[PDB]
């Protein structure tokens, strides 16, 4: 589960996030199948997704990286614990940062932002995501914790050749 | 007290701080009316500010963002502690952040600088600070969290329109 | 020990490190004579000179800022705690940042990466390090703490004149 354990055995089948997260969850460490979620400063994709992604799914939010509003609150973490999610990580700002530091679930951003995100519903679920110099494909895995974040094209702890 | 519950109920009266702040007081959230201080690394005016603010005051330091001196030690913080302020917010740095981890006061700043700033007594209190994208002026509110930092012209939760 | 106050009393004795990092380790505030590492990508020579420095000694290691591989993990930082080390101090990248927090020895770098650094053996020990506006001399001495670092010519503590 440590990435760098992944990176030591599976360099060569894995992709390394250049961009370096702050860590919100109560949970540091976490993986699990990839959904893909592609916005700006919209929100109502990244909700509809988990109310709706299978449990221990980690969902990729690309939010540009903007600063102007956050893509996640308690709410919508709440909701990423009642279904099961292993957790989120945002291209973008969250906030409640407090309360969601108590949840048992990963979320993993690039700051916060008290100002909510627009509710337009623009943006596209289930596309290939490029940010942080690695492509993020549905269905592809996602392992982070405190050192980083790796993404494989497969389940690395179920495989065999 | 929560600046993203503020944001959702008044963010057409408020200014949101652009600049990120490093949480160093034992206090992560803090609000209070505004005092101002207009440095550059000088901190003569932010004691004496200190010392002279009404309890409950929220000392706003515009230290241009300087990384060359901090502008608030565990002195200065324990004067904001005996004479009951909310806390400070200051655009540069400050030292002792160990010990003024363990105060019951909110300081927010950009980073921390074991160099002491001048003691000239150089800049103006009571002017209107700019940074951050935000225009501050004494006798504004001021909100604060681990989410971020809003103002207000007036204290939002004593109002009735 | 605090940098703040080794400031106050040498600043004119004394280097103030520029490069702000983050603190890993168990032990937020170290200090001790300074040993040398020069390197790119590599730690080999960082592995060698853990496992042959005098106890006490912090080992200063200019990576150049690399943040495409970790200098030091968690089997190096069990070597530095194991030999008596004082510390680490790496202008790069570390990996198992989880295990290094639990570890009674300091370890400050600029960020984390869970890829294993090459093992070619290139680089220099030994010699004067030039980052963060300091020039790190072999045989000086450096203090760390949460406000900064500072490196003086000679223990600051065990002088008279």
């Amino acid at each position: 589960m440590k990435t760098a354990d992944l990176c030591d055995q599976f360099l060569d089948e894995l992709q390394v996030c250049e961009l370096p997260f702050q860590s919100y969850g109560g949970k540091r460490m976490f993986s699990g199948p990839i959904a893909t979620v592609d916005v700006f400063e919209d929100n109502v994709l990244v909700r509809e997704a988990l109310e709706t992604v299978p449990p221990g799914t980690v969902l990729v939010v690309d939010g540009k990286g903007s600063r102007r509003v956050a893509l996640l609150g308690d709410r919508l973490a709440q909701i990423a614990c009642e279904r099961g999610l292993a957790g989120v990580i945002i291209h973008g700002c969250i906030r409640d940062s407090a309360e969601i530091g108590a949840m048992p679930i990963g979320v993993m951003a690039i700051g916060t932002c008290p100002v909510k995100s627009k509710k337009e519903g623009k943006g596209a679920r289930d596309v290939v995501l490029e940010f942080g110099g690695v492509r993020w494909e549905p269905g592809a895995y996602v392992y982070a914790d405190a050192d980083g974040v790796v993404v494989a094209n497969k389940d690395l702890l179920a495989k065999n050749g």
